[PDB]
């Protein structure tokens, strides 16, 4: 794995670097033309991966010219990771959005499309509009998909070389496409490449979330179509994504998706100092130590950001900082404008900011303050007002760097380390000096994830002693270990649930493959003919046990069932009693033959083409109704998973059997109902 | 007349202040600073504060010029003069409230009694304090800041400054804790002189009845007939359901280490009514003038805008169905965005934001939704919201918010540049001025309210985001017969008469009365809801009255070094009534109960005076002379304790006893009233006025508690042990 495929990638980066001179010499129009050239080579059978060096050099030069921005080498590496079935972990500040332009371009060349998957519609629109000038420079088109967009505009978006949209809207389009009655109605093309912008939410937290299209004595209403996010993304030929050195869930990615994760090295060395966790007997002693840390550091001019787990915890450290005479600001979620004013100068010398359940990624904190806010505040910004301001700011920035950068204090750990990782990640971005320290007490909720009141209370025998602490780095490890076992416990449970999910996934995958085979064809004849014989054979068998005497036959039952279910009223009793020659095999053939002549007759009235399309129609409609019905029954079967499979024998397993049985039965019903409808369809006969 | 007549006399004063501007310009920084001492000299000689307004305002306006580079506008002078009276200054968003407020703050600081600028939160307190501190120091005044957790000496410094900034909450809590002090030097506040409240909608109206509570563990240690019989403390003929036995009853409604109790309580409404002067500000966010006047006796003056307010507030429109409303909304947005006008759409819910947003996309219309989950996206959106043909959807958009700058802010574009130069900015700024002017000429910012709120204040807040500082602008509210709003006309039939004024497919008309009917309905809802609230304030006035009386008493104690004569007075009071019980005034010697008297005396006062044995050696002395001597003995046993302890110690012990007994009986009372108030949710009946009976029982227990305060003080001072 590893730096084993990373050192192979570094070799390609040195080829890209070595090519910059060639690219710098090309005209704007020659750069555009590289796209057609790459496509001409692919046409001739070139392997996409062979184009990475030249293609990435093109994209980097186009970005130089268009954006004023040149991918760094580690940006090239990330782009290479994202071409593979991988998660590329790239630290916050590393420029993920720019990095992503690379495998987007690369994977657009074969003419099959690219789906960049964003967390919300604002980002989809933004990233598409921002990148559109880059990709147009290189002779590519950019599409945007939004909820509510009419189907023709959706088709256009999906017909672009690169599409932007949310996870939700891609998934719903897929479902709606598998409710279409003609292939022209579809909006998406074949699912080629999904590049997922933040995989933690999109791929992990939402993995099992169902997308559902719902629809109609009451009427009441019900599921017509369903798929989970996981099973949606599993449909792509190529799948990849990005997240920050966050992750903690590499094993999940692989288990849920067969996505490998790759640590992309930072552009600059990471130098933030993550100091050992500190543990106190009580909250009160914990708070005093936090206050004492703040005090020492603000006196050196170092700014501090404190993350807490609640408003009540935020109030408490505030009030205690005030008692101690230390100025600060609390980020109050009620006051968004105050909050952005505070965050802007959070990197200012000796600044102290308290934040509550600090979200994830966050607004960049500029060391020394943002000078940019300073001019945005000017009534009439000159250019030389804006120089005294940078010069003053430089001194501040460099002084804060000197004092150790941003210090992060976690006043509690969260049960998930990924959240702790996000808080800490707000310091030390882009090579910046920084530090972090997390605080625990024995009356912290988290001192519970060691499932034992004796265990944890031994820490009290280390005594702690009010300001006379030591640091025991084994504690840091011990806590990270406890947090990894919680994640693991939780995932073993999720995994069992996904193994139930895999039954419905396989069923849907089967039914949808069948539906689409039907949708893609103009003429469903061979199938019709073919299931008619199955249906008639099955139907006759119910009344004529195969290879049985005539005395076992229920001909009145067979006569009625043909009338009732097939509109087919045959003098079978009179047939038998007239020719002693008959026999089962020839009877079976007469009936089949008559159903046919009667059907061919209806066709002669309406016309072949009308008939063919009615047949297709009927197949699709009957498939859909039995599938909605199956989805509901699968639901009930699954919630009933507390009384059918028990003593020794596995549930999962009995459920798999019942499921298989019910899906088999559904496919046999499907055949029956189609032929029943087609046999019964009333045509006014001349 | 009313507001017109105030504004006229105030405009005359503005003309005076403006005439003074050249004197003030010619003054040195130091001469300006000296103006404060010169106003103070005059006030000390009997000048009336309001006579100082013209000179004072001129001085602050000149100093703001030198210090901030900001010169108060004439409308800002007017609002400053409104704020000197018991009034709310309604000043539109974008009018510079925060600068206006320096004026009455300066002036109300001159008598040396303090100013409490009240802010909504601690960020604003600190920020305002720090931003004004150079202005007020330039004028020889000090500025303090009060925050939760600040130590008491620091608090005292803040309250001792000429002007203080802090939140409502912290002012109140400080008041409560000052009334738990056992010496006057422990107090952090001064006498409550002037409170200038920065946003009165939230602080004065929404939070009027919010109680501030100090709690401390600081407490100490047919059905009925069954319970009533057995045990005692009530034992003879009293009724467990009496107010009196309320706590006992609670123990049996209740029936093991501590619990905790209210030690002190005030509502915001009652805290701000303690000030000698109260004033505040809010945006054209009125509708609540009657409430301010009702609850606080604050009058409201609508201050005019610096530039003419030309926003066009267009007639409400009413559609049959929600779906018909939404289509009209989309076509409005369409015609407007095609002329280059930007639009802001305010909705009441997320789902309502998604429906409009989704139909905008079905219509081909680019927009942004303000998604409450992505606040960084949201502030990027608000930035370009005044850009040409921009469309933004906001959900329950709160009061006030950020100025949307027509054209975008050019200054923001430039704050992207790592390296601006002169002709760059210039490109940016001139490019902007073209967009800005094009947006003005397309009609400025249009506001669509897709539904009206039950509260009109809120709709006015929304509409108020357009037409700031004289920009062109417009607003249109949309309604449906389906709208939750067409409901609070409390008849279904008396709404339905626009089935039959029945709004046809393509076309349109307009009705002035519909707009006025809707407004008038929102106004009946408001007055209906304030009727209910006034009832609750009536309950609150019972507590306020009692707490005002007991804290007045507590403070008189706190403020006196020697309480002797209060003690001497109440001891006679107490001994007189205690003896009355057994000896009916002027009664025959045979009208007298001693097996009952002697006992109480020993039991309640450690006073054991073999009484009938006197009256056996002296058959002659008579009732006044014996009342005289019982008093005398109690006094005598007391002075000996005092010559053991020393007058100083004894005097201060008496005061501590009074204070501590008062606080104890007071806390008991607060808890018993709490119970009565919720006992009086269903202690009984759709019937005999529940309120009223609670007022009576509460005032009766209050009166009772005043008499126990005496008795228990004297009993404590009688029984105290010195060896």
């Amino acid at each position: 794995r590893n730096d084993r495929t990373l050192r192979r990638m570094r070799k390609v980066v040195n080829i890209i670097n070595a090519m910059e001179p060639e690219m710098e010499k090309l005209s704007d129009e020659e750069l555009k033309g590289k796209t057609a050239e790459f496509r001409a080579r692919l046409e001739k059978g070139e392997v996409l991966e062979n184009l990475i060096p030249e293609a990435f050099a093109v994209v980097r030069e186009a970005s130089k010219r268009v954006f004023g921005m040149r991918h760094f080498d580690v940006q090239l590496l990330g782009g290479m990771v994202l071409n593979e079935r991988c998660i590329a972990e790239m630290r916050t500040g590393e420029g993920k959005t720019l990095t992503a332009t690379l495998p987007a371009y690369l994977n657009a060349l074969t003419g099959k499309g690219v789906h960049v998957v964003t967390v919300n519609d604002y980002l989809a629109q933004r990233d598409a509009e921002n990148n559109r000038p880059l990709f147009e420079f290189l002779g590519l088109t950019v599409g945007i998909n939004l909820p509510g967009m009419p189907a023709p505009a959706k088709r256009e978006a999906y017909a672009a070389d690169i599409t932007y949209g949310t996870n939700n809207e891609y998934g719903f389009d897929y479902l709606r496409d598998n409710m279409a009655f003609s292939p022209e109605e579809r909006v998406q093309r074949k699912l080629h490449y999904a590049l997922v912008d933040e995989v933690d939410s999109i791929l992990i937290d939402e993995a099992r979330t169902p997308l559902i299209i719902s629809g109609p004595i009451q009427n009441e209403n019900q599921t017509l179509a369903s798929i989970t996010f996981q099973n949606y993304f599993r449909l792509y030929e190529k799948l990849a994504g990005m997240t920050g050195t966050a992750d903690t869930e590499a094993f999940e990615f692989s288990s849920i998706y067969k996505l490998d994760t790759v640590v992309v090295p930072t552009n600059r060395p990471m130098i933030r100092k993550d100091l050992p966790d500190l543990v106190y007997m009580t909250e009160a002693e914990k708070i005093q130590a936090i206050i004492e840390d703040i005090k020492e550091r603000t006196a050196k001019g170092q700014p501090v950001l404190v993350g807490t787990i609640s408003i009540e915890k935020s109030e408490l450290v505030s009030n205690e900082l005030t008692k101690a005479g230390i100025k600060h600001n609390v980020l109050n979620a009620k006051f968004h404008a105050n909050e952005a004013a505070i965050v802007a100068q959070a990197g200012y010398p000796a600044a102290v900011t308290i934040a509550t359940n600090m979200a994830g990624r966050g607004t960049d904190i500029v060391l020394g303050g943002s000078w940019q806010a300073e001019v945005a505040a000017l009534e009439n910004p000159t250019a030389e007002q804006i120089e005294k301001i940078k010069a003053d700011w430089q001194v501040r920035h460099d002084a804060v760097l000197e004092a150790g950068g941003l210090h992060i204090i976690g006043t509690e750990r969260h049960e998930s380390r990924r959240i702790d990782n996000q808080l800490r990640g707000r310091s030390g971005r882009q090579g910046d000096a920084g530090s972090s320290r997390f605080y625990l007490s024995m009356e912290d909720a988290l001192m519970r994830i060691f499932a034992s009141d004796r265990v944890s209370g031994m820490m009290r025998k280390l005594g702690m002693k009010p300001g006379e602490a030591i640091e025991h780095p084994w504690v840091t490890k011990a806590i990270a270990n406890a947090q990894r076992k919680v994640e693991s416990r939780n995932f073993d449970i999720r995994k069992q649930l996904l193994e139930y999910d895999d039954v419905a996934n396989d069923q849907r995958r089967a039914i949808y493959s069948q539906r689409n085979e039907l949708l893609d064809v103009s003429d469903v004849s061979e199938t019709i003919n073919s299931i008619r014989e199955d249906v008639f054979k099955a139907t006759i068998d119910a009344y004529i046990p195969p290879q049985s005497l005539e005395e076992m036959w229920d001909i009145p039952g067979l006569q009625e069932r043909l009338k009732n279910d097939f509109d087919l009223d045959l003098p079978i009793a009179e047939w038998l009693d007239k020719e002693p020659e008959l026999h089962e095999e020839t009877l079976r053939e007469r009936i089949l033959a008559q159903s046919i002549e009667v059907y061919q007759r209806k066709e002669e009235v309406v016309g072949a083409e009308m008939m063919r399309h009615f047949e297709k129609g009927v197949m699709l409609q009957t498939l859909d109704s039995l599938w909605k019905e199956h989805l509901a029954a699968m639901d009930y079967l699954r919630q009933g998973i507390h009384l059918r499979g028990y003593a020794q024998k596995d549930p999962k397993q009995e459920y798999k059997r019942e499921s298989f049985s019910m899906f088999a039965a559904m496919l046999e019903s499907l055949k029956y109902e189609v032929i029943s409808t087609l046999s019964k369809v009333q045509v006014r006969m001349p």
